[PDB]
């Protein structure tokens, strides 16, 4: 397993120790606050009333948690997985992170503490 | 282990199927959104901001999800419980409560998905 | 879990530490060797060429290794039990007993080592 | 997970659905009646009393259920392995196999039942 933070300044994102294999049941939970810019912080859903202005996850609200898995595009994590098996093909390395528009993520503030494990399977 | 969702006007609980016995460790993923009155809604781990005015659970936030396990207090669930074991002596059915003060809950909307399993031991 | 060695002299058999509850997903593993009187040794699944005359579990041969869970029945174990769920009813402590007729335990020999754990579920 | 039968006379083994891959914890629980060549049968850790002639492998008995990993070596299984995690620069699909001398397998009867899968981690 693997416990750590992400946090929402990093355009980069945080690489985990979890390498997830084909077949791979995981379960995440993430919890905390952060922001995009404005004074108020959202969890890990991120900001359901914010319009997409060129996020790098389209399929998650600004200001959520996504991840990306070896060199996949980017995957919704949000509140977290529970016993989850990916769409096929993906494998290698969890890099979390902050979903964001490329080049704005200067003002951004706080961070998700996310745990991660692999299941039965 | 169960799926299911916990309504935010549901003053009584969601009843789970889960008997929690001595030494279980439990996983529980908590998603969506509610309300405890605003036309703004909040994800599981509720509203940071706003002050408690005698919630059911003095250790979480208002509109967070939180739980009783039989005869125990109410317990903080927020987003989830990564590989977690019980406080001494509690043991019982899981019933999922929306964090909001007594009488208040006709007001409420939305609802929460959850999912409980039990893990290796 | 529990880690441990049933006896093939004992009667009365090893009570373990764990309580099989309604709904537990159980793994068992045992190895080693062991005798119900004869110079041979037989492994956990006993000796399919020897005749039943009275004994504890009809379901096994002479020699294997069984269980009761609470006040059950005998129930085969054998080589062991993966990712297990017990009938309707069956709840309680398990006992590990090796299978012989009642009042001839005296000329057993060896020991069986055993793995109990409680699986995800 | 992965359930099926490992023949005596397959020389080459059953390849298995499963990949072991670099941080894995296994379960395996074998079962059934097998025969290097006599009438007599034995159990998944093989026959005790008979000496090695050039088994593919000298950690077992003649008639001991065992396994390789992708390009590894041969490993012993038995009657099984709980929560088994294997050497470092052991990884690829399992394949389990009756352990016999090569070019004898011919006269083997029976066979193993097995189950494998992975464990939380
Ligand atoms: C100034 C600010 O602009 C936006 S918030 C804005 O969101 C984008 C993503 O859409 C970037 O993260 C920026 O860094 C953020 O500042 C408005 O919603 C806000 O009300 C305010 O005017
Ligand atoms: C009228 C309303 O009052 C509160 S919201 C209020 O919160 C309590 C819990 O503290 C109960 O759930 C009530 O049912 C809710 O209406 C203010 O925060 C809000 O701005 C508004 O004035
Ligand atoms: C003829 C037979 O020889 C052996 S059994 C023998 O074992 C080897 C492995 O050591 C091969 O599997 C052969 O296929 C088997 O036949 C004696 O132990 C036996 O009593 C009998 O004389
Ligand atoms: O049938 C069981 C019976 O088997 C014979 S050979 C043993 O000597 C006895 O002690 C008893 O275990
Ligand atoms: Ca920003
Ligand atoms: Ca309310
Ligand atoms: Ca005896
Ligand atoms: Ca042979
Ligand atoms: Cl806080």
């Amino acid at each position: 397993a693997w416990k750590g933070e992400v946090l929402a300044n990093n355009e980069a994102g945080q690489v985990t120790s979890i390498i997830y294999n084909p077949g791979d049941v995981i379960t995440i939970v993430a919890a905390g606050w952060a922001s995009y810019g404005p004074t108020q912080k959202w969890g890990p859903q991120g900001d359901r009333e914010h319009p997409d202005q060129g996020l790098i996850c389209h399929d998650a609200f600004c200001g959520a948690l996504v991840m990306k898995i070896g060199n996949s595009g980017t995957i919704p994590v949000n509140t977290g997985l529970f016993r989850w098996v990916a769409p096929n093909n993906v494998q290698g390395a969890i890099t979390l992170i902050y979903n964001d528009v490329p080049g704005t993520y200067g003002n951004n503030s706080g961070s998700f503490s996310v745990n991660i494990g692999k299941d039965q399977s």
